[PDB]
């Protein structure tokens, strides 16, 4: 129905996965045969449930998705993404330190999407802030990214259209 964001972007850490990939885990990372992934000292490396189903929801709405990450821990984050099989769904991916509102000018620049139609899914509220003054449509999560988290989120973009 409502009108569909041009580009859905999402932090990693505390989003797509319960932690910071720079803090609570250890690189690099392997898929075991018992179906996790584990990291360099054997700890069971987990999503949050929905975050396939989530991608795969905007995948099927043609809604291009993103990555705007601020770890150092650059090698580890992708190297998730791609054991998760979840890189498949990113169009583009900004992940190093610094202010979040430079991954924002470059997915701008590069996608074309203006910001006003960018929605953004944290749960840190420093980036919240950041990408906010931007015109972006920021939704501070909890508990991680769910279908529910997902669904608000494109309400609150589409009653920010109107």
């Amino acid at each position: 129905m409502t009108r569909l964001p041009k580009l859905a972007v999402f932090d990693l850490d505390y989003t797509l996965w319960p932690f910071w990939v720079d803090t609570h885990v250890d690189p690099p990372f392997h898929k075991s045969s018992d179906g996790t992934v584990r990291d360099r000292r054997g700890q069971n490396i987990q999503l949050y449930p929905e975050v396939p189903e989530v991608l795969g929801r905007l995948q099927s709405l043609g809604v291009p998705v993103a990555a705007a990450s601020r770890t150092s821990e650059i090698q580890g984050a992708n190297q998730l993404l791609e054991l998760f099989d979840l890189g498949k769904y990113f169009i583009q991916r900004e992940i190093y330190p610094g202010s979040k509102v430079t991954h924002f000018e470059r997915l701008h620049h590069k996608t074309g999407v203006p910001f006003s139609q960018m929605v953004f899914f944290d749960d840190e509220n420093r980036n919240i802030i950041d990408v906010g003054r931007l015109g972006v449509t920021c939704i501070h999560i909890r508990d991680g990214m769910s279908l529910q988290t997902l669904t608000q989120g494109l309400e609150t973009f589409a009653k920010a259209q109107a």
